[PDB]
């Protein structure tokens, strides 16, 4: 079992972009406001070496009983 | 069992882009707001070597009882 | 068993844009809202070697009882 | 068993776009807004080496009892 | 068993376009809303080597009981 990874030369530019500004933005409102959840998650790889890897898990979240 | 990957020169360039502003944005409204659930997830690969490799995995999440 | 990937120069611009600006906007309304669910999920590969591998995996959510 | 993946030059775009701005939009309406899921999701690949793989696997969500 | 995929030059633009805007857009309306589900899922592959693999995979989904 041969596994090899050689890159040569070569210009990367990673550049993931994730804007959140005024998520929760009610404007001129009059009400109630009552369990508000965000959930805001950015994961990546710039080249790298990973076999039988998982890059994010998320699991038993955003619930109301 | 032979894997190789051996990329060569190249540009590349990885911009994925997520805009989420102003996701909750009610403008002049009365009312009352519960259980508001907002998940945002981003995630991705610039080359790389990952056999038997999973990104983004999520499960039991957004539910009301 | 021989996989091989040699790629060898190229331009390659990734550029996956998911606009979600005002996804909950009433305007002038009134009214109650109750148990609301947003589920954004941006993911991929810019090259890379990926035998055996899952993008993106959602289960069990999105319920209301 | 011989699988080969070889590119020489080329220029690759990857853009695709997904607008979901304002996808509640309700306007000078009176009422009860209860169990509003909204699921969005982009996932896709530029280039790579992937046999034996899957995009995007989503099960037992968006249900109402 | 040989699989050989080795393209030369060549110009590809990939944009898939998905309009989402005001999914639910009521107009000057009274009543009441319940149980709206919406999926929106956008897949694709540039170019790319991947023998037996799946794009998109959805079961179980939007039901009421």
């Amino acid at each position: 079992y041969q596994q090899q990874y050689n890159p040569q030369g070569g210009y990367q530019q990673y550049n993931p972009q994730g804007g959140y500004q005024q998520q929760f933005n009610p404007q001129g409102g009059r009400g109630n406001y009552k369990n508000f959840n965000y959930n805001n998650n950015l994961q990546g790889y710039q080249a790298g070496f990973q076999p039988q890897s998982q890059g994010m898990s998320l699991n038993d979240f955003q619930k109301q009983q």
